[PDB]
């Protein structure tokens, strides 16, 4: 398949061809798409994929190349068949993290594109600093999450990732290494940041930076009524500047059966905790449970000055008296959290599953619509295993000028929801069902004029490319001729087909 004189360069020697390396490359976490690659490259250095993109764009037959971080994608994004993935990984030979924290000047820190979270994490809290957003799983790299936003609990406050980067070195699709930022090439700079790949490699982030917290009070609060955990959702990310507050703010939507016919425990919540919650569920017949997730940081402050801080906060809110549930943890043990979800769902077989997952951003004004036709009409009796997410977030901490997209309203509305259907299918047999739901849930949004955005989205027509980047389309595609001219980048994401 591949050129011939690929195996005559320099870069050759990290060129892996073999049926075990390549089939580690031939699947992603979605486990539903089996695509491999002719090769897995593991470069040394960042110089190597540019070695690697500037022979295929100079090449008689070009040949697709797909960066892959942790596989953490479900609709093949990361896959190369007919060309090469490159595994990102192998960036990590050596040091690739360096924090700045110099007295007199903004603490940062540079990392490699292809370093996970957690390892960012662990490396700025030896100066007592951290990254100020973070995703749900700290398992993935730094070039993958801020190739689509990088969505956390933090964002209402911050923005997403995406919004917390100085600068960015890249290999674009023509082997050219570009280091941009808003000041130094800041169309590419804009472009790459929920860029899904499409105008170059990641190699580097300089990421921003703020004194790490010690210790995390985390709660959990029950409501039976959608109005009022929605009212109270949008209430704790409407006051940012009180300093009574949460640093972090989720939510989960638990379907009626999901509760009765689930689990006789949580990491979260014990025996107890699930019996007195189907109780609840169940007073004046079956209903779903809406909990709102929230977290406050602490450092030197006692327990019991927590407890006060804590209690000052939930005073302010309308959830199901009696139904508040607390843990007290390390900030690490509260960042890494979803580490133990996944070794209790390994453990169980429940891990390396098929993932059709979907991710949408709706408005607003149409979030208790969206309710009623999802929870209330098509999920009512329904008991999918996985889990739902709904909070809301802040339009006014992203960047409209990047790739990233989120709902346009009329009325310039600064609220949307991030709502995630990250159910997943126990046996490869209970996929169709999941994916019937999924498109129920995007027919009811067009059916009912709800203008929706997908979050790592996934589209096999052009049409709906258009329809998902809309006013910033022709920019895009412009950037796209510039950056990638040959369309050999991430080409699973499906956006732009080879001239
Ligand atoms: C599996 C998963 C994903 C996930 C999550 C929890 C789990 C269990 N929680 C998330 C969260 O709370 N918030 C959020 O914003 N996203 C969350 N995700 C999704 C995840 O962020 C993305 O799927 C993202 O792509 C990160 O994954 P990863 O590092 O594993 O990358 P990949 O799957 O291999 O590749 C995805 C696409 O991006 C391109 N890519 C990869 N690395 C780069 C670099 N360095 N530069 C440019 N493009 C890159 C791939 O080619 C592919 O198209
Ligand atoms: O995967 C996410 N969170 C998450 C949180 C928990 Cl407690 C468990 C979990 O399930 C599983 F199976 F253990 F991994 C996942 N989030 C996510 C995913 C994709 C895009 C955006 C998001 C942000 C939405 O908050």
């Amino acid at each position: 398949g591949l050129p011939g004189d690929l195996f005559g360069l320099g870069i050759a020697s990290r060129i892996r061809t073999d049926s075990n390396s390549t089939a580690k490359a031939a699947t992603d976490f979605g486990q539903m798409v089996r695509a491999a690659p002719e090769a897995v490259f593991h470069p040394a250095t960042p110089a190597d994929i540019a070695a690697l993109v500037r022979f295929s764009a100079t090449s008689a037959a070009p040949f697709p190349v797909a960066p892959r971080g942790q596989g953490h994608s479900w609709r093949g994004q990361a896959l190369a068949p007919g060309g090469v993935v490159v595994d990102m990984g192998s960036l990590g030979r050596g040091p690739r993290i360096n924090v700045s924290a110099a007295t007199g000047a903004e603490p940062f820190v540079d990392a490699g594109g292809e370093q996970l979270w957690v390892d960012v994490l662990r490396a700025t809290l030896r100066h007592g600093l951290a990254p100020r957003v973070w995703t749900d799983y700290l398992r993935l790299t730094v070039g993958g999450t801020l190739s689509n936003a990088g969505i956390g609990g933090q964002a209402f406050r911050h923005g997403p990732q995406i919004a917390n980067v100085h600068e960015l070195d890249v290999v674009t699709g023509t082997g050219e290494m570009v280091t941009c930022s808003m000041d130094v090439n800041s169309d590419l700079f804009m472009a790459a940041l929920g860029g899904l790949g499409q105008f170059g490699v990641i190699t580097r982030a300089r990421i921003r930076l703020e004194p790490a917290p010690k210790r995390v009070r985390w709660v959990r609060l029950a409501y039976t009524d959608v109005a009022t955990f929605t009212k109270d959702q949008e209430f704790l990310i409407s006051n940012r500047t009180s300093q009574v507050g949460f640093d972090y703010v989720e939510g989960q939507v638990q379907l009626n059966r999901s509760l009765v016919e689930g689990p006789k425990s949580t990491p979260f919540f014990s025996g107890a905790d699930l019996a007195r919650l189907a109780g609840l569920a169940s007073r004046t017949g079956p209903t779903a449970i809406y909990y709102i997730e929230g977290a406050m940081y602490y450092t030197e402050d006692t327990a019991i000055s927590v407890d006060k801080k804590m209690k000052a906060l939930l005073d302010q809110l309308s959830f199901e008296p009696g139904f508040p549930f607390t843990k007290d943890v390390t900030f690490v043990q509260f960042l890494d959290r979803v580490r133990e979800e996944e070794r209790v769902l390994r453990s169980a077989g429940a891990w390396e599953v098929p993932h059709p997952w979907l991710n949408l951003f709706v408005p607003r004004s149409r979030i208790l619509d969206f309710d009623d036709g999802v929870f209330k009409a098509l999920l009512k009796d329904a008991n999918p295993a996985g889990i739902i997410l709904m909070y809301p977030m802040n339009k006014d901490r992203w960047d409209d000028r990047m790739t990233a997209m989120t709902p346009a309203t009329d009325d310039d509305d600064n609220v949307f929801y991030a709502v995630s259907f990250l159910w997943s299918a126990l046996s490869a047999d209970d996929v169709p069902q999941l994916e019937r739901w999924n498109k129920a849930v995007l027919d009811f949004c067009d059916r009912s004029g709800i203008e929706c955005k997908q979050y790592l989205p996934h589209y096999t027509s052009q049409d709906g490319w258009r329809r998902h980047f809309g006013a910033k389309w022709s920019r895009i595609a412009e950037l796209k001729a510039r950056y990638d001219p040959r369309a050999l980048l991430s080409p699973g994401q499906r956006i732009f087909p080879v001239p």
